[PDB]
């Protein structure tokens, strides 16, 4: 019924694609582009109304057809927005850690500070960037 996968959005793996060629070309006689949508439309809601059926069936069809799941990421998939932002915008957290509290602002004041006061631990003036990234590893890393 409801089950552990990827999907989400739009993830996508090695899985997706064994399950689409078997899609179009496993089915009673002719199976149709449209079931393909189908389990689209059900596993993240609808956001392939025929456009990349026809890539996951070969460009993705490919990729997984020269490799295992091992190559790239087929592993795991959904990725942040800023990735070398959480990076370095960790080290700065965990540092600045303590018994702190609140998520969110709680950055946008100490990273609009850090940078400001101090443009040598890293020397890159920001501009106004948001705190999700931090949250973003704070919670997948840092737990509550």
């Amino acid at each position: 019924g409801i089950h552990m996968g990827k999907i989400k959005r739009r993830a996508i793996t090695e899985h997706e694609k064994r399950a689409l060629r078997h899609y179009f070309f496993q089915l009673q006689n002719r199976s149709g582009q449209q079931d393909l949508i189908e389990w689209f439309r059900e596993k993240f809601g609808k956001d392939i109304s025929q456009p990349s059926v026809s890539q996951i069936l070969s460009s993705k069809y490919s990729y997984l057809d020269n490799t295992v799941e091992k190559p790239w990421d087929v592993k795991r998939n959904r990725p942040p927005k800023y990735p070398l932002l959480e990076a370095a915008l960790f080290e700065w957290q965990v540092q600045q850690g303590d018994d702190a509290t609140l998520s969110g602002e709680t950055i946008k004041r100490a990273a609009a500070i850090l940078w400001h006061k101090i443009p040598e631990y890293q020397d890159q003036p920001v501009p106004n960037f948001s705190n999700g990234w931090l949250e973003g590893f704070r919670k997948r890393h840092i737990l509550h």
